[PDB]
């Protein structure tokens, strides 16, 4: 199906997978609400591998309770671009509603060039518990081109993730990246 | 001056202190980009104490390199509404720019009501460092039924924090709350 703005999806009833898939920039705004994410999905930590060598790369965790939400900056160094095939083990708690079918597509673009879309399924979960999931990441090949213009660039490497409870959208995450740590 | 919409203020050239100033409701989306922090103002700690009994309530701190930006979701118990005055240490790096008058002016809405206005100044900060700035907090007198509605009403206690750089708008986080912890 042809592209979709974001203004395209804003007026929908509801957002379902498929409609991001055809989103062909990152968003400039957020597609949900904070208060969408009526399963109280919330990241707690996640330890990244490198799968060819089997090296873990670095582990973010959480340090009254606060709850970090929809913005992330990251500033890896140049050799996270020659990575090919990076497994993430993702923990992260929900509330006391069941969630059925918790699906996150991953949309990562270079200025107006889409990188790579990610698309994974998060398995079942327990609800008012925390749960884990791993999901493995083939990193797209990029050109030697693309990859100076990353470096070179910082910040204009931007995601969007977007969260998917039962076909619906519950959170929008996104990010931005450098590449010259 | 009459209240000014968020629409009105995405169409001005700058935003400035005296407009937000005016803007009657909590933000939907933000006043600016993250690529608008072109001082690489970074939040690393902020250390929260009761004034009037000194006690630490707590202290925040970060945990390849991340800044989360843009939202941060806050559950406190119910004995932070009647905290009366709370001092913040705030830690914070900045780039290599000089920056003069960083200011913060940050909105607290339960809902549509307006419950406080902070208007800070951060003071002299060197660049290329960490710096660090306390704030003093004076909470609003909150009435008991605003009180029991913001506990009972999770999540709907919103804020905005715009922060200015030579009276430019640099940064807007967003947070939202909850007193029922
Ligand atoms: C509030 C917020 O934002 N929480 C973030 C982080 S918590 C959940 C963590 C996840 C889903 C793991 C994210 C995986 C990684 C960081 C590994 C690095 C791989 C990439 C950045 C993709 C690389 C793509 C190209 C080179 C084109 C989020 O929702 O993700
Ligand atoms: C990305 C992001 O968002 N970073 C956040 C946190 S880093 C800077 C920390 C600061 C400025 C300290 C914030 C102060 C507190 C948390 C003390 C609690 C006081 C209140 C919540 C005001 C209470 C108001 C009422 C009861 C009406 C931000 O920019 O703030």
């Amino acid at each position: 199906g042809a592209a979709v703005t974001e203004q395209e999806l804003l007026a929908l009833d509801t957002i379902r997978p498929e409609h991001v898939l055809r989103l062909n920039r990152v968003t400039e705004n957020y597609l949900c609400k904070p208060e969408d994410n009526v399963y109280s999905i919330d990241f707690t930590r996640f330890k990244i591998r490198d799968l060819e060598t089997g090296t873990v790369l670095f582990e973010i965790a959480k340090p009254v309770d606060i709850s970090v939400g929809r913005f992330v900056r990251y500033q890896f160094t140049p050799a996270f671009l020659r990575l090919r095939t990076v497994g993430a083990t993702v923990e992260f708690t929900v509330g006391d509603r069941p969630v059925t079918g918790f699906r996150m597509i991953e949309r990562h673009y270079f200025r107006e060039r889409l990188l790579k879309t990610f698309d994974f399924d998060f398995g079942f979960c327990i609800p008012s518990s925390r749960n884990t999931c791993e999901h493995i990441y083939e990193f797209p090949q990029l050109s030697e081109d693309v990859i100076r213009l990353m470096i070179e660039n910082p910040y204009e490497t931007r995601s969007d993730s977007f969260y998917f409870v039962d076909n619906k959208l519950v959170m929008h995450n996104k990010a931005d990246y450098a590449y010259n740590g």
